[PDB]
């Protein structure tokens, strides 16, 4: 039900964020994270860093 | 070889980093009035020279289905 909906929203709409997923499915963030962890542990979904949100610092 | 424009843009970027740490590249571009493509060109260079470092933010990770 909820898990099968989360995995499917990811197949049809690749690249979404954690909070964009919980909004487009009306699933609480805590519930969605538990299912995302299962889907990662089974290697059915993966995870990429968003360059648009990386932060830059000068080195020492 | 590097134009005055390339050197000026590079140094202006590096030291906006020092004066204002932790910004994203779209904020970097709008605050320096530089196109995003050119800014990312200079960020990769400053990172190759280890003058700046790039920290990912995993709160904004993108989710994809495996094949």
């Amino acid at each position: 039900d909820t898990r099968r909906e989360i995995y499917k929203h990811i197949v049809k709409s690749p690249g979404l964020h954690e909070r964009q997923l919980a909004k487009e499915l009306d699933v609480p963030l805590s519930t969605l994270v538990y299912h995302l962890h299962y889907l990662e542990r089974r290697e059915l979904i993966m995870m990429k860093s968003d360059e648009r949100y990386a932060r830059y610092y000068a080195t020492k």
